[PDB]
């Protein structure tokens, strides 16, 4: 199943998460990624952050060599780092990617995070003290940049991730916009459903799509440990129940019913292959209101190391 982006593209609503915590080996993405190709997933999401694209890469060409996919089947995602934010840096980051995964295009790229690093390899570049360097950088030209990608063919589209309503408003009214965003990639799920954010990013036809979707990693020291976990919720659990399944396939399926495009990672067999079975089974709207209920503002990738910055999309309501 598949959205019609605002830029005629389509994207497939469930999508393959990559992300690991650091200290699960890199060799792991490989294989977990062709896991998920033969489970059925077609849009696979990565970015140069997650150290992963080599692997990813290895994996989907492996499943289009072997004739399980062409490439036009499968729907991947790439992510601009904050280190290269600066215009004239924007075409480089997204040239690595490709070399790195060995591929000529993304389908998809997105400006990771809006608040932008001093330009190196580091990721997360810091003073001699441990504090972090941050850069200074105009969005709308980060933006116009990303625009160049999809114009040289580099990217099929563009979008952005981690931007609150305020920033989405700056790049649409920017003299000049070629391109509106196709997407805002932002977490959500059932404790933090993000509701104006979904209403505002539709009446501006941007599709949201959630990460974290499952209650997220829950690495540290990014999540509070003491945050409640999502997927022990007695509702999702007793909607499980009463529907043959697992509370990840009902906390994905509501996603798929209120207009969100879904991400979900596993590197677990078991999980991938009943991960793709969300297109099997339906909530009612009753259903659908009861998981509306369990709301409770739960955001559990504060991303609160970047706070400071002009640019720090989460201390604004949405
Ligand atoms: N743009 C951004 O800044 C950003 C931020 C966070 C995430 N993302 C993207 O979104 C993706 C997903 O978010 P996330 O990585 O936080 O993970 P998630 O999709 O919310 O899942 C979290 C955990 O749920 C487990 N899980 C998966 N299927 C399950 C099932 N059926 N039953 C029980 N548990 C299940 C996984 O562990 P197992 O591996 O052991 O199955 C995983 O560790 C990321 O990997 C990344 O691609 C983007
Ligand atoms: O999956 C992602 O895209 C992700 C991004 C950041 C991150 C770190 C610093 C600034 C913004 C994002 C941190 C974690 Cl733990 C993630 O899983
Ligand atoms: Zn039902």
């Amino acid at each position: 199943q598949c959205v019609k982006l605002n830029d005629g593209h389509f994207m497939p609503v469930l999508g393959f998460g990559t992300y690991a915590p650091a200290e699960v080996p890199k060799s792991k993405a490989l294989e977990a990624t062709k896991l998920a190709i033969e489970a059925g997933f077609r849009h696979i999401d990565s970015a140069h952050l997650y150290n992963n694209e080599e692997q990813v890469g290895l994996a989907i060409r492996s499943k289009i060599a072997d004739g399980s996919v062409k490439r036009e089947d499968i729907f991947y995602t790439s992510k601009l780092w904050c280190n290269s934010h600066r215009p004239e840096l924007v075409r480089p980051a997204l040239e690595r990617s490709l070399k790195n995964l060995q591929l000529d295009y993304v389908d998809l790229y997105l400006i990771h995070f809006p608040v932008s690093v001093k330009p190196g390899e580091e990721v997360i570049p810091k003073d001699e003290n441990g504090k972090i360097l941050f850069d200074t950088v105009d969005l709308c030209a980060t933006w116009e940049a990303v625009e160049k990608c999809k114009d040289a063919g580099l990217a099929k589209s563009i979008g952005v991730s981690n931007f609150n309503r305020r920033q989405l408003e700056m790049i649409l009214n920017k003299p000049g916009l070629k391109y509106k965003p196709v997407c805002n990639q932002v977490e959500c799920h059932p404790y933090f459903n993000q509701r104006k954010l979904l209403d505002f990013c539709k009446s501006k036809d941007i599709v949201l799509v959630a990460y974290s979707a499952l209650g997220s990693h829950r690495e540290e020291p990014w999540v509070d440990p003491n945050s409640p976990v999502l997927l022990e919720d007695p509702v999702l659990c007793a909607l499980a129940k009463k529907h043959k399944r697992t509370p990840a396939l009902i906390a994905l399926r509501y996603q798929l019913q209120r207009g969100v495009v879904v991400l979900a990672k596993s590197y677990n067999e078991q999980r991938i292959r009943q991960n793709v079975q969300v297109f099997e089974f339906q909530l009612t709207s009753e259903e659908m209101k009861a998981i509306d209920g369990l709301n409770r503002n739960v955001r559990y990738l504060t991303l609160d190391i970047f706070a400071g910055p002009p640019n720090y999309p989460f201390s604004d309501e949405y």
